[PDB]
C-alpha cells in the first residue's frame, strides 16, 4: 500500500523514513540506482526525476518536504507538527529556512584553504540564527520530543559531519553551537534515529566522493 | 489585529494582500522604504530583514509562502487549499515547484542577445511543465476558482509581462503556451486580483530599473 522509491546514503530519503516510523506505516523500501533509472520513478516523478518518492495507493509524491507534510496528515496520529497556527508557521518557517540555506553547504564540497574556511564560517552563521531563533533552549525543535523540524534539520547530525571530515573544516562544534551541537547529539540517540541512519563509513565514502567530482 | 508590512510592486507582498481580501480579512497596509528600513521591519524578520511580514496581534510572521499558509489555517472560512491529503500536496508540490523554479527568471534581468533567447526558453519550458502537468484543463490551478497556487503563481502575470517589456523577450505566449496563456488573462481578469494589482506603468518602471542595475 505504501512504497518508498529512495537510496541508502540520501538524507532527503531518510526525513521520510523517519516519519513513516514515527506514524507507525508499513512500507516497502525501494532502493533505486541513479545510473540507470527504473521506469516507474521517471513515470512517478517526470518533473525531477529523483528519489524520494512515495507512492500511496500507486499515487506518487515527490520531494522530501511535500512527502512529510502528506504524512501528516494522512497518519494524524503521533502529530509532528502543532495544533496551533502560529506555531506550525514558525514550524514551516524554520523548515523554510533550512531547505533556502542548504545550497551554502555545497561550497563545502567545492571550495579550498582559504575559501572553504569562508564557506565554513557562513554555515555557522547559518546554523547559528537556527539555534538562537528556532531552537532556542528546547531538547528538540519540537520541544520535548521530535517534530517535522528536527526531522528535516536531520541532515546537520551524520551527514554534515561526514561532510566536515571529507571536507577538512570543522562547523557544528560545542564551543561554537553549545546548544545546536547538543541537540544533534541528542537527536542521534533517539532510537527511532539511532536504528535508521546510513553506516557512518559508508556515508563518509558517499561525501569523499561527490566532494573528489565536485573538486 | 492584522498588519502587513508590504510594498506596492513587490508580487510576494500582493499574494499576501489577495489572500486576505479573500477571507475578507481586515488590515493596515504599511508600505515599507526598501533603502532606510524601520524598527518594527527589523524587529519582526531579523532573520531576511524583508517584506512582506504579516503582524497578527503583535506576532510576526515573515516569507509569503508561510504567510500564506498561516491564513488558510487561521480563517479557514473561504478555503484556498483542497481538504484531500493528496490533492494538498500536489498543489503543495507546484506551489514549492514555482518557489525552486522563481531563480530562472532571474537571468531575464542580466543575460543579453544569445544568451538571453536562451533564459527565455528555458523560462517557457520551465512554465510548459505547470501548464501540462499542474493546470491541465482547468480553469484555475484550483478549479473553478482561485486557490494559493493561483495565488502563488499570480507573479508570472503582469510583473512577468513587464519583465518581458523590459527585457525585449516574449515568455507567455498563446501560440506557445495556450492553457497558461488564458489561465493568466482569466486570472487578471478576477475582480479581487484586477481590483488589487499595481499599476502596468509603474511596475514596467520597476521592472526597467531592476534590469537596468543588474545589467
Ligand atoms: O543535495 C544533497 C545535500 C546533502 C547535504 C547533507 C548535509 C548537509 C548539507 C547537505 O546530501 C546529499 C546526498 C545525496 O545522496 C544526494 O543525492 C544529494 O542531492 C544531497
Ligand atoms: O525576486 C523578485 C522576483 C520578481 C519576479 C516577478 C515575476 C516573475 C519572476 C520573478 O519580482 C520581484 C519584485 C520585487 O520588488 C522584489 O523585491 C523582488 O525580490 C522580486
Ligand atoms: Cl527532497
Ligand atoms: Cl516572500
Amino acid at each position: 500500500d505504501v512504497k518508498l522509491h529512495g537510496s541508502w546514503v540520501s538524507p532527503f530519503n531518510y526525513r521520510v523514513i523517519w516519519a513513516l516510523k514515527l506514524k507507525g506505516v508499513e512500507f516497502e523500501h525501494i532502493v533505486e540506482d541513479l545510473t540507470n533509472k527504473s521506469e516507474l520513478l521517471l513515470k512517478y516523478n517526470p518533473v525531477y526525476k529523483k528519489i524520494p518518492v512515495l507512492v500511496h495507493g500507486g499515487k506518487p509524491i515527490a520531494e522530501s518536504l511535500v512527502i512529510l507534510e502528506y504524512i501528516e496528515e494522512t497518519w494524524p496520529e503521533n502529530p509532528l507538527l502543532p495544533t496551533d497556527p502560529y506555531e506550525r508557521a514558525m514550524a514551516r518557517f524554520w523548515i523554510q529556512y533550512g531547505a533556502t540555506k542548504t545550497a551554502a553547504f555545497g561550497a563545502l564540497f567545492r571550495a579550498s584553504g582559504e575559501e572553504l574556511e569562508k564557506a565554513a564560517k557562513e554555515v555557522v552563521e547559518v546554523l547559528r540564527v537556527l539555534e538562537e531563533q528556532g531552537l532556542g533552549d528546547k531538547k528538540f525543535f519540537g520541544g520535548d520530543s521530535i517534530n517535522l523540524v528536527d526531522i528535516s534539520f536531520g541532515l546537520f547530525t551524520c551527514w554534515l559531519e561526514a561532510i566536515e571530515e571529507a571536507a577538512g573544516v570543522k562547523v557544528l562544534e560545542p564551543s561554537t553551537l553549545p546548544r545546536l551541537h547538543a541537540w544533534a547529539q541528542n537527536f542521534i540517540e533517539v532510537p527511532l534515529i539511532k536504528e535508521n541512519i546510513p553506516d557512518y563509513d559508508k556515508l563518509l565514502l558517499h561525501m569523499k566522493g561527490v566532494r573528489e567530482k565536485m573538486m
